[PDB]
């Protein structure tokens, strides 16, 4: 199975920046969302569980075929939680109707990134819309409760090491959880709608004692009022996990540029680009634009 990236018909750089600019205004627009956490979280978690579905060894999944707007995917249990960052999205699809779902779906991930302060993320179109029968069946993203070696195992299925791992979970700094969709509750920081490498800080130097909540589960818990899930924790206690965690804490224009490439290097799973293909392309921030 080969999914060979498409060029939008007549597209370049300065339509997507247009469909950039129309999330990142509408971020603004809707900042208020969730007691002023906004939606840029909420987008992030998206682009990431459509791009997670991926399965390496049959290349079935991924971001390519946008198969998110189909039922069995967006009703899929681990997905609890992201109808809105869907529905926050739909009305920017009837503007630009000629993007494809999952070009659209992987471009919001990389708007709010960079419209809450973080690194640039280089992004690529050409993803093409897949009929509802390529849908991936529920179960392919991660279960929270669990140690350091089922991340590790679980993340070889997208072709990531231990650093492209530690590197993605950062994204953690942004947004919370909540009892109705996961079964966690509460953030894993203070500053949770601007990208930064507080959660490798906060993993450091809180401390850490695992509770139960209200939902049954058992997370790790601060008086500071932050959570770590199990996985989360797992990064501390394996000792290969511990190094990289101790890295981005010292250092966030390493985490920044590693994060970068392995969230690029997700989105873009299961897609052969031809050699031919625009050069991936860089957008300006808002505040970049003075818009
Ligand atoms: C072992 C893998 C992972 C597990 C188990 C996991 C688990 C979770 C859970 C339980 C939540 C709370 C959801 C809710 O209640 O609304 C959450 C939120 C979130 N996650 Fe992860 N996650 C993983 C990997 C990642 C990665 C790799 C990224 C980023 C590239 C990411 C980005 C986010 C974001 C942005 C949110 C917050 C969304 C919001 O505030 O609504 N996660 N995750
Ligand atoms: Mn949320």
């Amino acid at each position: 199975l080969v999914h060979v990236a498409s060029v939008e018909k007549g597209r370049s750089y300065e339509d997507f920046q247009k469909v950039y600019n129309a999330i990142a205004l509408k971020l603004r627009e809707d900042d208020e969302y969730e007691n002023y956490i906004g939606y840029g979280p909420e987008l992030v978690r998206l682009a990431w569980h459509i791009s997670g579905t991926w399965d390496k060894h049959d290349n079935t999944g991924g971001s390519y075929g946008g198969t998110y707007r189909f039922k069995k995917e967006f009703n899929d249990p681990s997905n609890a939680g992201l109808q809105n960052g869907f529905k926050f999205l739909e009305p920017i699809h009837k503007e630009f109707p000629w993007i494809s779902s999952g070009d659209l779906f992987s471009l919001g991930g990389v708007t709010a990134v960079q419209e809450m302060q973080g690194p640039k993320i280089p992004w690529r179109c050409g993803r093409v819309d897949t009929p509802e029968d390529t849908t991936p069946d529920n179960g392919r993203l991660p279960d929270a409760d669990k140690d350091a070696g089922y991340v590790r195992t679980f993340f070889q299925r997208l072709n990531m090491n231990d650093r492209e791992v530690v590197a993605l979970m950062g994204a953690h700094a942004l947004g919370k959880t909540e009892l109705k969709n996961s079964g966690y509750e509460g953030p894993w920081g203070a500053a949770n709608n601007v990208f930064t490498n507080e959660f490798y800080l906060n993993l450091l130097n809180e401390d850490w004692k695992l509770e139960k909540n209200d939902a049954n589960n058992e997370q790790w818990d601060s008086k500071s009022g932050y959570m770590m899930l199990p996985t989360d924790y797992s990064l501390i206690q394996d000792p290969k996990y511990l190094s990289i965690v101790k890295e981005y804490a010292n250092d966030q224009d390493k985490f920044f540029k590693d994060f970068s490439k392995a969230f690029e290097k997700l989105l873009e799973n299961g897609i052969t680009f031809p050699k031919d293909a625009p050069s991936p392309f860089i957008f300006k921030t808002l505040e970049e634009q003075g818009l």
